[PDB]
């Protein structure tokens, strides 16, 4: 579980920022860069979750549902987010985004002991 921890750390990096509440375009531009999703190509869509890690991890403890890829280790919850969508023009590593802040249903996959988030499904 050096593995499960690496996967969890990747989830935190790509998807977790507790104390923003809901960013604008500049927030997406900064965070996509700082969380390492722009150096080699521009990731087209990404979500940052604005909840405490304890609360995100709690989603793992809910009833299992199917992931998009067919796995059965997914879980749904409702959280504050900023969704970041690439503008379509941009050229890595200078990637540009449009932000949408909202509270919405998310689906995450969890693994391990304790169960932790390892993938953001939708």
């Amino acid at each position: 579980a050096a593995m499960q921890d690496r996967m969890y750390q990747r989830f935190l990096r790509q998807h977790v920022d507790p104390d923003a509440t809901g960013g604008n375009d500049a927030y997406c531009n900064l965070m996509m860069q700082r969380r390492k999703m722009t150096s080699h190509y521009c990731k087209r869509f990404n979500t940052f979750i604005h909840e405490d890690i304890w609360n995100i991890r709690s989603i793992c403890s809910t009833s299992n549902i199917q992931c998009k890829n067919g796995q059965m280790n997914c879980h749904e919850g409702v959280v504050k987010v900023t969704d970041c969508r690439e503008t379509g023009s941009s050229r890595a590593p200078n990637c540009r985004y449009r932000a949408m802040a909202s509270t919405r249903r998310v689906v995450i996959a969890c693994e391990g002991n304790p169960e932790v988030p390892v993938h953001f499904d939708k």
